[PDB]
């Protein structure tokens, strides 16, 4: 599913990722567009074999298991491919353990380097929230 940029913030706001951890809706609005152009169905390897799914591009080396990562963590205790699905639920829970795990927003490389220090409101601007 390629969500809207306003239908991904109703979304996000409504699993309580306003504010959560501090960060403002805008800054996940923000980290979803530039890690996956808003796609739930986004995949991407990474250089030591693990694989980055969903519109938050959740890595397996820690976060779940695809049965291709060995020796890796599945700390959201979730197969990848359930962060593929139309419903978000499941990524923005898990998204919810990363961002509590001490690096903050700074886990999402796309976030660091594109959204962090500028106007995130900008994201959620014109949305009936
Ligand atoms: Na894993
Ligand atoms: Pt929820």
């Amino acid at each position: 599913k390629v969500f809207g940029r306003c239908e991904l913030a109703a979304a996000m706001k409504r699993h309580g990722l306003d504010n959560y951890r501090g960060y403002s809706l805008g800054n996940w609005v923000c980290a979803a567009k530039f890690e996956s152009n808003f796609n739930t169905q986004a995949t991407n390897r990474n250089t030591d074999g693990s694989t980055d799914y969903g519109i938050l591009q959740i890595n397996s080396r820690w976060w779940c298991n695809d049965g291709r990562t060995p020796g890796s963590r599945n700390l959201c205790n979730i197969p990848c491919s359930a962060l593929l699905s139309s419903d978000i639920t499941a990524s923005v829970n898990c998204a919810k353990k990363i961002v509590s795990d001490g690096n903050g927003m700074n886990a999402w490389v796309a976030w660091r380097n594109r959204c962090k220090g500028t106007d995130v409101q900008a994201w959620i601007r014109g949305c009936r929230l």
